């Protein structure tokens, strides 16, 4: 990995760590729309994203730069904010995990 992609991998490990598990866990795996009874999910969300998919892409060297990695993490949060009413518990959890992400992403080495 490039230096910037090492920083991204560190962020990814933190987002998956026990430290943040209380609010990160809904983002660990793809939304199982059928299992959750969310039969409109794939009509509303055209590009699903989750941390297991970001991890697989990082492991496969899919991300060529930090910007491409960040676009997937933000897509994951944006999907949550698009699908769910803003007062829902899962949106509160998204906001908290995105705060962890944005503050550490901002510490990117130049
Ligand atoms: C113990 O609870 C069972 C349970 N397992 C899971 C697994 N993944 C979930 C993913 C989402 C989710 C995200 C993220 N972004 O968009 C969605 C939609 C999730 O969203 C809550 C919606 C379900 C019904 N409308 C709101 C829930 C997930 C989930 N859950 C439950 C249902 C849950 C509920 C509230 C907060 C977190 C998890």
């Amino acid at each position: 990995l490039s230096e910037q992609l090492k920083h991204c991998n560190g962020i990814l490990k933190e987002l998956l760590s026990k430290k943040h598990a209380a609010y990160a866990w809904p983002f660990y795996k793809p939304v199982d729309a059928s299992a959750l009874g969310l039969h409109d999910y794939h009509d509303i969300i055209k590009h699903p994203m989750d941390l297991s998919t970001v991890k697989r892409k990082m492991e496969n060297r899919d991300y060529r730069d930090a910007q491409e990695f960040a676009a997937d993490v933000r897509l994951m949060f944006s999907n949550c904010y698009k699908y769910n009413p803003p007062d829902h518990d899962v949106v509160a959890m998204a906001r908290k995990l995105q705060d962890v992400f944005e503050f550490r992403y901002a510490k990117m080495p130049d």
